[PDB]
Protein backbone atom coordinates (compact mmCIF):
# COMPACT_ATOMS: atom_id res chain seq x y z
CA UNK A 1 0.00 0.00 0.00
CA UNK A 2 0.83 3.75 -0.87
CA UNK A 3 0.07 5.90 2.44
CA UNK A 4 -0.22 9.40 2.39
CA UNK A 5 0.09 11.50 5.54
CA UNK A 6 -3.28 13.83 5.69
CA UNK A 7 -4.06 11.62 8.35
CA UNK A 8 -1.75 9.37 11.32
CA UNK A 9 -0.96 6.53 9.38
CA UNK A 10 -2.14 3.64 12.04
CA UNK A 11 -2.15 0.32 10.87
CA UNK A 12 -3.45 -2.81 12.73
CA UNK A 13 -0.86 -4.85 14.57
CA UNK A 14 -1.19 -8.75 15.88
CA UNK A 15 1.12 -9.24 18.78
CA UNK A 16 0.92 -12.08 21.34
CA UNK A 17 -2.18 -13.36 19.94
CA UNK A 18 -3.39 -10.06 20.50
CA UNK A 19 -4.92 -7.11 17.95
CA UNK A 20 -3.66 -3.57 18.27
CA UNK A 21 -3.43 -0.25 16.70
CA UNK A 22 -0.15 1.16 15.82
CA UNK A 23 1.51 4.69 14.33
CA UNK A 24 3.96 3.80 11.59
CA UNK A 25 6.56 6.60 13.25
CA UNK A 26 9.50 7.32 10.51
CA UNK A 27 10.65 9.60 13.51
CA UNK A 28 10.91 6.37 15.95
CA UNK A 29 14.49 4.77 16.26
CA UNK A 30 12.33 1.68 18.53
CA UNK A 31 8.99 0.11 18.82
CA UNK A 32 7.16 1.06 21.69
CA UNK A 33 3.72 -0.60 23.27
CA UNK A 34 1.73 0.30 25.83
CA UNK A 35 1.61 -2.10 28.81
CA UNK A 36 1.19 -5.67 27.54
CA UNK A 37 3.14 -9.15 28.94
CA UNK A 38 4.82 -10.82 26.45
CA UNK A 39 7.03 -14.02 26.28
CA UNK A 40 11.21 -14.24 26.97
CA UNK A 41 13.18 -12.81 29.86
CA UNK A 42 13.81 -8.50 29.20
CA UNK A 43 15.70 -5.53 29.82
CA UNK A 44 15.52 -2.52 31.46
CA UNK A 45 15.41 0.40 29.00
CA UNK A 46 14.94 4.26 29.04
CA UNK A 47 13.78 6.11 26.22
CA UNK A 48 13.92 9.56 25.31
CA UNK A 49 10.89 11.12 24.03
CA UNK A 50 10.39 14.87 22.91
CA UNK A 51 9.17 15.62 26.69
CA UNK A 52 11.68 13.86 28.80
CA UNK A 53 12.20 9.82 29.43
CA UNK A 54 10.53 6.79 29.88
CA UNK A 55 11.26 3.89 31.77
CA UNK A 56 10.56 0.26 29.14
CA UNK A 57 10.84 -3.62 29.00
CA UNK A 58 12.81 -4.77 25.91
CA UNK A 59 11.92 -7.67 24.54
CA UNK A 60 14.18 -9.39 21.50
CA UNK A 61 13.26 -11.51 18.93
CA UNK A 62 9.21 -10.92 18.97
CA UNK A 63 6.87 -12.00 16.15
CA UNK A 64 4.77 -8.75 15.39
CA UNK A 65 2.18 -8.70 12.23
CA UNK A 66 1.69 -5.69 10.80
CA UNK A 67 -0.64 -4.90 8.09
CA UNK A 68 0.06 -8.74 7.41
CA UNK A 69 3.39 -8.63 7.18
CA UNK A 70 5.71 -10.34 9.48
CA UNK A 71 8.09 -9.06 11.46
CA UNK A 72 10.32 -10.67 14.30
CA UNK A 73 12.74 -7.60 16.34
CA UNK A 74 13.16 -5.63 19.60
CA UNK A 75 9.37 -4.52 21.04
CA UNK A 76 9.53 -2.34 23.50
CA UNK A 77 6.72 -2.20 26.42
CA UNK A 78 5.80 0.86 29.04
CA UNK A 79 3.99 3.57 29.08
CA UNK A 80 3.38 5.35 25.71
CA UNK A 81 0.18 6.90 25.32
CA UNK A 82 -0.07 5.20 21.69
CA UNK A 83 1.66 1.91 20.07
CA UNK A 84 4.83 2.95 17.87
CA UNK A 85 6.02 0.83 15.56
CA UNK A 86 9.70 2.19 14.57
CA UNK A 87 12.15 2.32 11.85
CA UNK A 88 13.61 -0.89 13.05
CA UNK A 89 10.34 -3.18 12.37
CA UNK A 90 9.43 -0.93 9.13
CA UNK A 91 12.65 -1.84 7.62
CA UNK A 92 11.66 -5.20 7.71
CA UNK A 93 8.16 -4.90 5.74
CA UNK A 94 9.99 -3.15 2.94
CA UNK A 95 8.11 0.17 4.34
CA UNK A 96 9.65 3.46 2.46
CA UNK A 97 9.15 7.02 2.58
CA UNK A 98 8.76 8.46 -1.25
CA UNK A 99 7.95 12.12 -2.51
CA UNK B 1 13.60 10.43 -3.62
CA UNK B 2 12.89 6.97 -1.91
CA UNK B 3 14.39 7.47 1.29
CA UNK B 4 14.45 3.68 3.18
CA UNK B 5 14.79 3.86 7.15
CA UNK B 6 17.64 1.74 7.83
CA UNK B 7 19.11 5.21 9.41
CA UNK B 8 16.87 8.31 10.36
CA UNK B 9 15.28 9.68 7.69
CA UNK B 10 17.31 13.14 7.94
CA UNK B 11 16.90 15.94 5.59
CA UNK B 12 18.28 19.47 4.94
CA UNK B 13 15.61 22.18 5.42
CA UNK B 14 16.13 26.09 5.09
CA UNK B 15 13.85 27.97 7.41
CA UNK B 16 14.17 32.13 8.46
CA UNK B 17 17.28 32.15 5.50
CA UNK B 18 19.10 29.21 7.69
CA UNK B 19 19.72 25.95 6.90
CA UNK B 20 19.36 22.76 9.42
CA UNK B 21 18.81 19.27 9.14
CA UNK B 22 15.90 17.74 10.23
CA UNK B 23 13.37 14.92 11.11
CA UNK B 24 11.15 13.35 8.35
CA UNK B 25 8.66 12.14 11.28
CA UNK B 26 5.31 10.19 10.26
CA UNK B 27 4.48 10.07 13.81
CA UNK B 28 4.72 14.13 14.39
CA UNK B 29 1.38 15.80 13.94
CA UNK B 30 3.14 18.91 14.00
CA UNK B 31 6.61 20.24 12.98
CA UNK B 32 9.04 20.64 15.75
CA UNK B 33 12.14 23.08 15.42
CA UNK B 34 14.68 23.93 18.14
CA UNK B 35 15.45 27.75 19.91
CA UNK B 36 15.10 30.54 16.76
CA UNK B 37 13.86 33.68 15.64
CA UNK B 38 11.16 33.67 13.44
CA UNK B 39 8.60 36.62 11.03
CA UNK B 40 4.94 37.51 12.61
CA UNK B 41 3.70 36.84 15.62
CA UNK B 42 2.95 33.41 17.57
CA UNK B 43 0.97 32.38 20.22
CA UNK B 44 2.25 29.80 23.24
CA UNK B 45 1.52 25.84 22.84
CA UNK B 46 1.72 22.75 24.78
CA UNK B 47 2.66 19.79 22.73
CA UNK B 48 3.20 16.15 24.84
CA UNK B 49 5.28 13.15 23.30
CA UNK B 50 6.89 10.33 25.10
CA UNK B 51 8.24 11.74 28.78
CA UNK B 52 5.38 14.22 28.83
CA UNK B 53 4.83 17.80 27.79
CA UNK B 54 7.16 21.04 26.08
CA UNK B 55 6.30 24.47 25.80
CA UNK B 56 6.52 26.15 22.73
CA UNK B 57 5.74 28.73 19.67
CA UNK B 58 3.46 28.67 17.50
CA UNK B 59 4.12 30.62 14.32
CA UNK B 60 1.48 30.48 11.23
CA UNK B 61 2.04 30.67 7.28
CA UNK B 62 6.17 30.01 7.67
CA UNK B 63 8.00 29.40 4.77
CA UNK B 64 10.18 26.12 4.75
CA UNK B 65 12.24 24.40 2.20
CA UNK B 66 12.80 20.95 2.66
CA UNK B 67 14.58 18.79 0.60
CA UNK B 68 14.40 21.63 -2.03
CA UNK B 69 10.45 21.54 -1.86
CA UNK B 70 8.98 25.06 -0.70
CA UNK B 71 6.11 24.64 1.84
CA UNK B 72 4.32 27.22 3.88
CA UNK B 73 2.67 26.17 7.19
CA UNK B 74 2.91 25.95 11.33
CA UNK B 75 6.40 25.54 12.73
CA UNK B 76 6.56 25.05 16.62
CA UNK B 77 9.66 25.99 17.97
CA UNK B 78 11.15 25.14 21.13
CA UNK B 79 13.31 22.81 23.37
CA UNK B 80 13.55 19.68 21.58
CA UNK B 81 16.72 17.85 20.76
CA UNK B 82 16.16 17.72 16.69
CA UNK B 83 14.60 19.49 14.14
CA UNK B 84 11.00 17.58 13.07
CA UNK B 85 9.00 18.06 10.11
CA UNK B 86 5.60 16.44 10.80
CA UNK B 87 2.99 15.43 8.65
CA UNK B 88 1.60 19.18 8.39
CA UNK B 89 4.68 20.00 6.26
CA UNK B 90 5.00 16.41 4.92
CA UNK B 91 1.41 16.52 2.94
CA UNK B 92 2.51 19.74 1.28
CA UNK B 93 5.36 18.04 -0.62
CA UNK B 94 3.94 15.12 -1.73
CA UNK B 95 5.82 13.04 0.65
CA UNK B 96 3.71 9.24 1.24
CA UNK B 97 4.87 5.95 3.14
CA UNK B 98 4.78 2.91 0.91
CA UNK B 99 5.51 -0.86 0.96
C1 LIG C 1 6.50 15.69 17.89
C2 LIG C 1 5.06 15.26 18.05
C3 LIG C 1 3.94 16.13 17.66
O1 LIG C 1 4.20 17.33 17.15
C4 LIG C 1 2.63 15.68 17.84
C5 LIG C 1 2.35 14.42 18.37
C6 LIG C 1 3.38 13.56 18.77
C7 LIG C 1 4.72 13.94 18.62
C8 LIG C 1 5.84 13.03 19.00
O2 LIG C 1 6.51 13.24 20.00
N1 LIG C 1 6.06 12.02 18.17
C9 LIG C 1 6.99 10.96 18.49
C10 LIG C 1 6.25 9.63 18.67
S1 LIG C 1 5.63 9.40 20.31
C11 LIG C 1 4.02 9.95 20.21
C12 LIG C 1 3.39 10.52 21.32
C13 LIG C 1 2.07 10.97 21.27
C14 LIG C 1 1.36 10.85 20.08
C15 LIG C 1 1.97 10.29 18.96
C16 LIG C 1 3.29 9.84 19.03
C17 LIG C 1 7.98 10.94 17.35
O3 LIG C 1 7.28 10.50 16.19
C18 LIG C 1 9.21 10.08 17.63
N2 LIG C 1 10.19 10.94 18.27
C19 LIG C 1 10.79 12.03 17.48
C20 LIG C 1 11.75 12.88 18.32
C21 LIG C 1 11.01 13.81 19.29
C22 LIG C 1 12.05 14.75 19.90
C23 LIG C 1 13.07 13.97 20.73
C24 LIG C 1 13.73 12.83 19.93
C25 LIG C 1 12.76 12.01 19.07
C26 LIG C 1 12.01 10.98 19.91
C27 LIG C 1 11.17 10.10 18.98
C28 LIG C 1 10.51 9.08 19.83
O4 LIG C 1 9.59 9.46 20.55
N3 LIG C 1 10.98 7.82 19.77
C29 LIG C 1 10.51 6.72 20.62
C30 LIG C 1 11.32 5.46 20.32
C31 LIG C 1 10.67 7.06 22.10
C32 LIG C 1 9.03 6.44 20.35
Amino acid sequence: PQITLWQRPLVTIKIGGQLKEALLDTGADNTVLEEMSLPGRWKPKMIGGIGGFIAVRQYDQILIEICGHKAIGTVLVGPTPVNIIGRNLMTQIGCTLNF
